[PDB]
């Protein structure tokens, strides 16, 4: 039926409705650190989020998204391997039922407890909808989460989750600053890939940060209390909403560092 992460509609089934799932530039992938090529010509990333305007938080039945005002160049990403300016539209997370799994990308086959995706679209295309149809339309910053110390900047997010427990619920979520979710270092790996949920379009330049951020056990616990289902439906906890690693095929992963 409609796609999800269960036994009957999970990632291994996606190709039936979305044939691009077996495509040549699908994501996520395993990042082999010994085979990644250091590229001296890659520039440092430029993250300008001082003017970010968050608007709302929504449970869409597959994750929760924090949405931003993208009507102007308020929160942008540029530099790195990118040409042009990419506007932040939303961020979401992927997490597991246990601390040993949850991330989409893996590093030398290591899985992290969760993975944050900051989604941005190329302004040359005028809107998000047109950007996903282009090979360089999206830039997604992936940040791994490990369990350790609490991340103060994540607490505002954790605390509103009760209010969007089920699918289709939304809440006003203004004045949230995404700078509170970045690691200290912006060293990264990059490769050409795709959206990791249907429609799985191959329009993403992935930028995966080397340094994970730490969250506490209690923080991640709150994510696992969300529901995949709508209100008044049988309860299905929102856990393990990650797609497994896909074949690298003809692609090279580049590193901004040695
Ligand atoms: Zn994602």
């Amino acid at each position: 039926h409609h796609w999800g992460y269960g036994k009957h509609n999970g990632p291994e089934h996606w190709h039936k409705d979305f044939p691009i799932a077996k495509g040549e530039r699908q994501s996520p992938v395993d990042i082999d650190t010994h085979t990644a090529k250091y590229d001296p010509s890659l520039k440092p990333l430029s993250v300008s989020y001082d003017q970010a305007t968050s608007l709302r938080i929504l449970n869409n039945g597959h994750a929760f998204n924090v949405e931003f005002d993208d009507s102007q160049d308020k929160a942008v990403l540029k530099g790195g391997p990118l040409d042009g300016t990419y506007r932040l539209i939303q961020f979401h997370f992927h997490w597991g039922s246990l601390d040993g799994q949850g991330s989409e990308h893996t590093v030398d086959k290591k899985k992290y407890a969760a993975e944050l995706h900051l989604v941005h679209w190329n302004t040359k295309y005028g809107d998000f909808g047109k950007a996903v149809q282009q090979p360089d339309g999206l830039a997604v910053l992936g940040i791994f989460l490990k369990v350790g110390s609490a991340k103060p900047g994540l607490q505002k997010v954790v605390d509103v989750l009760d209010s969007i427990k089920t699918k289709g619920k939304s809440a006003d979520f203004t004045n949230f600053d995404p700078r509170g979710l970045l690691p200290e270092s912006l060293d990264y790996w990059t490769y050409p890939g795709s959206l990791a949920t249907p429609p799985l379009l191959e329009c993403v330049t992935w930028i995966v940060l080397k340094e994970p951020i730490s969250v506490s056990s209690e923080q991640v616990l709150k994510f696992r209390k969300l529901n995949f289902n709508g209100e008044g439906e049988p309860e299905e906890l929102m856990v393990d909403n990650w797609r497994p690693a896909q074949p690298l095929k003809n692609r090279q992963i580049k590193a901004s560092f040695k």
